[PDB]
């Protein structure tokens, strides 16, 4: 979506005149490290700090939108047509750190870029370590062209060993 782009730059321009460090994450956040747009995707994910949630909430709501239900691992929230999933993120010792993903989920550094502008964006480990839980749950067989593609994507760019030994450390953590 030419929209999706918009609304990212939407939020991340109110987020930074709020000192709101935002992270982009999933399928957006892979395309910001390659700096290339490749897929369409479903929504917008987004990491923030879980102790200002209240801000992001008032950004969706400057821009016309609204929050919505309660998920598993965060909330959902609503701009227009688009969906914002959006998951909390906690001061650890000198970084913000998504429960339960690897250490370095959520760099200070904007290593990514989405249209010419530098953005916030989950590592690689992060984006890989959530396809962990959904090969449990969805045979990757019945996986969508758009989720397979993206996984190669970032095993591509981390190296197949890094994704094996992070692949270790999540089967042994929920063993
Ligand atoms: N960090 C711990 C959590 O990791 C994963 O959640 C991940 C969610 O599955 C991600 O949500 C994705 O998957 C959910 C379905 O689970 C879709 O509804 C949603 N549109 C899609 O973006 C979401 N965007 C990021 C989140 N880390 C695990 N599925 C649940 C776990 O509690
Ligand atoms: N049904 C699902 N169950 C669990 N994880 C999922 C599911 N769909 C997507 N994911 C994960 O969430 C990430 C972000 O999805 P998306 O918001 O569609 O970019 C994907 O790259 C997958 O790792």
């Amino acid at each position: 979506d030419t929209t999706q782009v918009t609304l990212i730059h939407k939020i991340l321009a109110a987020a930074d005149e709020r000192n709101l460090p935002l992270w982009i994450g999933g399928g957006w956040a892979i395309d910001a490290r390659l700096g290339r747009v490749t897929r369409k995707h479903d929504d917008i994910d987004l990491t923030f700090p879980g102790e200002r949630r209240g801000e992001l909430e008032a950004i969706v709501e400057m821009l016309g939108g609204r929050v919505m239900e309660e998920l598993d691992y965060g909330f959902l929230a609503e701009i227009g047509d688009e969906l914002l999933d959006c998951e909390p993120a906690w001061w650890a010792d000198e970084a913000y750190e998504i429960a339960e993903a690897p250490q370095g989920s959520c760099p200070e550094a904007a290593e990514g870029v989405i249209a010419g502008r530098p953005v916030r964006c989950n590592s690689w480990e992060a984006i890989i370590w959530d396809y962990f839980y959904y090969a449990d749950e969805v045979p990757p067989v019945d996986w969508p062209t758009k989720h397979i593609e993206s996984y190669r994507l970032a095993c591509t760019s981390l190296g197949a060993e890094k994704v094996e030994v992070l692949r270790a450390a999540f089967r042994s953590r929920y063993a």
